[PDB]
């Protein structure tokens, strides 16, 4: 199942990824930044409806600076005490939160349109794959609508989430490890259960993947 | 005139289209009170505009909750991560500066992004402002979280002019708690949803579709 989704993601499609029924229970649509396009954006803003967002591999985020959002918040929660009061000290270790920083291309106008969040996405899979690092400010802007994760080191051997778990598929499938993700929520008011994204899968001839499954492969 | 009716709308907990202007973003945000919002506006919003899901907050409540731009987060915070300096929105294309602000979750959420946790955050935001519960709020809420928070501008429109302001410059106007949850309107094509297509939703829903100008005048 892991190399059928691997050559899915080689060809620019969106596959469905399961974490597991232990940690969010939640399915995530998933493309290979690089291959982004407006209609990716378009079919997850409407079939998927979660943040989309953009999950980085460690060593990218450490080549182009980037750290967790906890991180910024706690450094600023100096002068703004009230980002103390905020802080997440209540969220088990396992579900610690990839958020990092938003951003936008500098070339978008309000960043929130499809065009504006696919250009942003593969602007940015662009500049890391060509290596580009210090192009990321003349580039980019922060805040924006476009926002991006940063994956544990190690990957899937230190955190088990989406933004693990596709990353280490995109390196497995020796592409930039660069991922574009967003949870698909249900009409219920609830994330859609496994057997209602397995459904879409498979209305949509969309691969969908197990999280344990590209777990093992990887570790 | 349509204002009114617009005020009227709002404290019915229904939701109202709000049209910014041609010099500025172009766009079209679908609008409700968030004292009012449900789980059902949360999924209209998400399959029927598509851009992010934002909260706006008068300044005062801001102030007495102590919550700063992001941008000024950021900027602090680039004493540390000097990634962030240069990635300063010193070329926003619209306005001056952005209304981001911090993103929450309300801490008896689950993984927050669902049509059930989102709305739940930020009713329960709103519930602790008009019961005046400042103090509360660390011990309810945590950042970072998928409800991304926007602080509108001193003097609302009177020193500026974005969806931020105009909407909770009508939500005082009616004399609600004034708090916004606002998306932007997606069109099919990659971009926003033109101000024909929008009028067309409007007509078809019977919504009460507003201009800038005409609330910025009448506040
Ligand atoms: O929080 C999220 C988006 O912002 C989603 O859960 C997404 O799948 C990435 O998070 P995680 O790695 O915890 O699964
Ligand atoms: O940035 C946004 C995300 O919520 C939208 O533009 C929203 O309408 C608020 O921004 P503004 O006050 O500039 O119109
Ligand atoms: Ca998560
Ligand atoms: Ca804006
Ligand atoms: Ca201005
Ligand atoms: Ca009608
Ligand atoms: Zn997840
Ligand atoms: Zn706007
Ligand atoms: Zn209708």
């Amino acid at each position: 199942n892991v190399e059928k989704a691997i050559e899915a993601l080689k060809k620019g499609e969106i596959i469905l990824v399961y974490d597991s029924d232990e940690r969010e229970g939640e399915t995530d649509m998933v493309v290979a930044s690089q291959f982004i396009t407006p209609e990716h954006i378009r079919i997850m803003r409407k079939d998927a409806g979660g943040l989309i967002c953009t999950a980085l591999h460690p060593d990218i985020c450490n080549k182009l600076g980037i750290p967790f959002m906890v991180d910024i918040l706690e450094f600023a929660s100096q002068k703004f005490k009230v980002l103390r009061e905020l802080y997440p000290n209540d969220i088990p270790y396992d579900e610690k939160s990839s958020f990092s920083i938003t951003i936008n291309h500098r070339k978008t106008f309000t960043g929130i349109t499809d065009n504006d969040r696919a250009f942003t996405i593969k602007k940015l899979a662009e500049l890391v794959k060509e290596g580009r690092f210090n192009d990321f400010g003349k580039e980019f802007r922060s805040p924006g609508s476009v926002t991006l994760l940063r994956a544990a080191e190690g990957l899937v051997k230190n955190r088990q989430g989406h933004t693990e778990m596709t990353v280490a598929l995109a390196e497995l499938a020796n592409l930039v490890p660069i991922t574009t993700i967003c949870e698909m929520m249900g009409d219920d008011g609830n994330a859609m259960s496994k057997n209602e994204t397995k459904r879409y899968a498979e209305k949509h001839n969309l691969i969908y993947l197990s999280g344990e499954e590209i777990i093992n492969y990887y570790l």
